[PDB]
This record gives C-alpha cells, sequence and structure tokens, in this order.
C-alpha cells in the first residue's frame, strides 16, 4: 500500500539523450534511430532570444553547423547528414542509427494526463519526476536554465511513449514544451515575451481517483450516503473551477472494488472543496488532482474475484 | 524554478536488477560483479514463518536451490556457485560477473535523509520514487506484495550509492528494509509481528530547507524580522514533536542566497506549527519535511 508520485524507469530514455551544439549554443537532444530532436532556439544566440525569426535563421544553417555528441554510456560521434524544422523543434538526420533505440511512438497528452520527465543538463540525465498537463496546458515542473530538450514520456506494454520536449519557463514553477510534432503545449511561442497563461482548474476525475485511493488505504470519513448526480456535479463545476466529470472504465473498476459510487465521490468533492473541516486525506488538507485513474490503479493493483 | 519530488535516474540500477527464485516463488535481487543480494526471507514458505530459525533455512538449502534470472535487457540464467548470510540479507555468488556493474558504494542513511527507490516486481523495474527515512527509521513509500528486494539508492559523480533493500511493510504506507550490511533500519526484524515502531517527528532542518525553497520561488509572507535562537528552539522542539536543529553548510548557502537567517526560519516554524490560518506555502497548508537542504540546493541551485 501507499500512494506516491511515481515515475516510469528512465533507463531506456537515458540511452537516447545527446548534446546538440550550434555555434555558442548547446542543448539536450533526443536520439532515436537516425534522428535527433532538439528545440529550434538552438539556432538563436545570446542576441535575439527575445523575439527572433527562425525562418531566416534556418536557411542560414548547414548540416555542418550542427554537431551532435553523446556523453554517456556508448560514446559518439554522429554526423548530421540532413536538417529540418518541425514547429518549434529542429529535426536532424544522422549517419548512425542509435543502437539503443527502444520500441516507441510519439503522442500528445491531453490536459489531466500525467507523464514522467527525465530532466537533463549538458546532455547528462540529472533527475526523474512526474508531472501532469494542467487544464491550461502547462506543467508544474522543476527546471533550470540549461534544461531545455529534457524529455517527458510514459511507458506501457513495452512501448515508450514520447510526449514532451521541454522548451521554457512561463512564470514561477510553470513550464511548457512541445510534443514531437513540434506543437507547443498551450500554443505558447518560443520567444521571450510576455505570454499569458489561462486560468487552470482542478481535474475532477483525478480527484475522484485520489479519493478512491484514500478509501483503499483506510481513509473513508468523507464518504456519506450523500450523492450528487453527474449532470448536477457538472453544472457546479463550471462555476467552481473544476473540469467536467466524464465516466471511464478505470474509475468504474475503483467504484466496484470499493463499493463506493461515483456520485458519492462527487458529493465528497463538493463538501471537501468547502473545507476539510480540520481533517486530512492521505496527509493532505487540500484536494490532490495529479494522480490519474490509471496511476491509482497501478499502485492499488489487485486480484479481482469474479 | 519550481520544487518537486525528484529522483536520481535509474538506468544504472535497472542494469543490476534480477529475479531470485527459491523454494518457492521469487523476490528481486541486486547483481553487482559476481554477487547477488536479496532478502533472506526468500528461503521461506508462506504458511508459517512467525518465529523461524534462519540458521538452518540457510544450511537446509544449497547452491542451485536458488534460480537467478535477468529478465530485462540481455537475458541470462546465472549459475549460483556459493551462498551465505549477512544479517537479514542473502549473499549469493554467481559464475558470471555483471558486465554492467556501475561504480558504486554502500552506505547507511540517517533519519531525515532522502533517497531514490526503484520498485521492482519479478526482477522487472516498474516505478521510481523518492522517499525519506522518517525519525523512527521507516519510509512512506508505495510497495505491493512482490516488491521485496526493491532497491534504494542515491547518485553522486557517477557513483551509485546503494543504501536500501526493501524487506517488509509494517503498518500501512509504512515500510522498512535494510542496508547492504544486512542491518535493518529501525532495528526491526524478519517477523510477522506488530513491532512497536517509535514515535516519529518533523525533521527541522528539512522544514527549514523547504521554507528557503519557498522564498526562492516567490513565496515569502511567512518571513518576519522575528528571530529565535537555536538553543531556545531545540528546547521548544522536544515539547513539540520536532527534531533538534544542527547547522550545516548546505543551509548556510541558502541563508546567504536569500539573506534570510536560520533564526528567522526557526521562528517561522513555531508560528506555522500552530497552523497556517487560511494561507498556503508552495501549494501546501502543512509543514513539508521531506526535502533536504541538498535536494533544495540541487533544484534551485
Ligand atoms: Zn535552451
Amino acid at each position: 500500500s501507499g500512494l506516491v508520485k511515481m515515475s516510469a524507469p528512465s533507463g531506456a530514455v537515458e540511452n537516447c539523450i545527446v548534446q546538440v551544439t550550434c555555434g555558442s549554443m548547446t542543448l539536450n537532444g533526443l536520439w532515436l534511430d537516425n534522428t535527433v530532436w532538439c528545440p529550434r532556439h538552438i539556432m538563436c544566440p545570446a542576441d535575439q532570444l527575445t523575439d527572433p525569426n527562425y525562418d531566416a535563421l534556418l536557411i542560414s544553417k548547414t548540416n555542418h553547423s550542427f554537431i551532435v555528441q553523446k556523453h554517456i554510456g556508448a560514446q559518439a560521434n554522429l554526423r548530421v547528414v540532413a536538417h529540418s524544422m518541425v514547429g518549434v523543434l529542429l529535426k536532424l538526420t544522422v549517419d548512425v542509427a542509435n543502437p539503443s533505440t527502444p520500441a516507441y511512438t510519439f503522442s500528445t497528452v491531453k490536459p489531466g494526463a500525467s507523464f514522467s520527465v527525465l530532466a537533463c543538463y549538458n546532455g547528462k540525465p540529472t533527475g526523474v519526476f512526474t508531472v501532469n498537463l494542467r487544464h491550461n496546458s502547462t506543467i508544474k515542473g522543476s527546471f533550470l536554465c540549461g534544461s531545455c530538450g529534457s524529455v517527458g514520456y510514459t511507458e506501457n506494454g513495452g512501448v515508450i511513449n514520447f510526449v514532451y520536449m521541454h522548451q521554457m519557463e512561463l512564470s514561477n514553477g510553470t513550464h511548457t514544451g512541445s510534443s514531437f510534432d513540434g506543437v507547443m503545449y498551450g500554443a505558447f511561442e518560443d520567444k521571450q515575451t510576455h505570454q499569458l497563461q489561462l486560468t487552470d482548474k482542478y481535474c475532477t476525475i483525478n480527484v475522484v481517483a485520489w479519493l478512491y485511493a484514500a478509501v483503499l488505504n483506510g481513509c473513508k470519513w468523507f464518504v456519506k450516503p450523500t450523492r450528487v448526480g453527474i449532470v448536477t456535479y457538472n453544472e457546479w463545476a463550471l462555476s467552481n473551477q473544476f473540469t467536467e466529470f466524464v465516466g471511464t472504465q478505470s474509475i468504474d473498476m475503483l467504484a466496484h472494488r470499493t463499493g463506493v459510487s461515483v456520485e458519492q465521490m462527487l458529493a465528497a468533492i463538493q463538501s471537501l472543496h468547502a473545507g476539510f473541516q480540520g481533517k486530512t486525506i492521505l496527509g493532505q488538507s487540500t484536494l490532490e488532482d495529479e494522480f490519474t485513474p490509471d496511476d491509482v490503479n497501478m499502485q492499488v493493483m489487485g486480484v479481482v474475484m469474479q
């Protein structure tokens, strides 16, 4: 038992981190098969990081103005034999295919989804932690200057899912980056201007998952015969900065395991948001909305009598 | 900026995980050089083990009573050519030396210290999280039945420091284990008994580091000119479930950078213990004590 922010083992991602240099600039990159991915402001120097134009900066470059080095494990080497710009990423083709490429895919997480981040500095993996895409499509990470190109991922059934490359800090403890199609989460632009982030909401279905985790771990005082129907819950949510609740198989597995109905949980969320009345749920006195139903199921994984 | 629970990358440790099978069913093991470490309660059944004698449990079995497999990466079966017992650990020798043994050392953490954990099942790495050795030398982690033999570590300069092998769960969300010299943290034992488990306290130097992190992330409302001397604070701390404060360099680095003195933070602790009164610090309403000065230095620099 217990519930902690848990990350996927970073081993398979570590073997793919490289360093990418362009002029005075050096960032982290991701080496998969014959391709190296890194943020495109690699081409921007000390000068124009404010409000540059990348289109001009790109044609200015050649397959040689990029050098790629691997500074961990099996060393490298690596010759850029082609280069392109995909959104806010730069896509490099290299002569050698990464021998340690894991089975993988690219996808884009939706708000409320969690993933693991391998934080990197100077091409060295430095830390692992879990975040989730907030309702305003930012993450609340821990990054410092030099950490761009750091890699967000999940792992499911042998497949590494690469979903995030770190780009920037929007404000205190608030970060964003892009998926590997080079779309920036939240549509922020990669220039150093004031860009405002939208409001952000508690993710209801994650709060519900959390409450089910509590119950399974012996905390159940917030559970009453009181119920709020989904449609009613959802009307209240639109005025109280909560996301709308939509049912899922994963939540229904938890309702079934605990014998506590979803609509009891939504009522609990209404009460608790008004105040924990000086009590605690798994140590917290505020609502935790960053464990997903899948995250909860993986840590309260059990045998089911059928 | 930002402050989160961060773990050391686990790849070098993943390379060392193996599955050990005895008589019967399996635990996780750590494969370093020609050695494999794993909890000793693996020479064990499932019916009775309440008051066992490990003496004979050891001599009763022999060499290939143990099957050791590497399931991830390069798959191997690893012959066991020798075995012995250190404390609550089992120290096997195997004919093949792990070619991916990282530079490593063994140590024992003190209460208040934090380390990374690679949770494992069937010799397979599943999750990584960070924990903190509580005052009563337990940890609050996330472990399920087949997780025993899971490995706690820290990393420095390319050296893996192995500090923890998971042994059992005590209460709920309450777990414990041993260092690699076979000594159990908290001096608990391979037994199904509700052992007393000491009283647990807030780790003061860690709360201080956390308050420093808060200031460095734009949150500083709790800072007053009000000071409290260290000696005066320790007195108060015994009557109030807190650990004694002992200045270190990591802290001074934070005091310096923020220009806020340790005595201010101590004073702030007394104020906030009583309660936060509607106000939050770094999204929390309670005094977080599981980030160490080093953690904070690492994340804020
Ligand atoms: Zn950068």
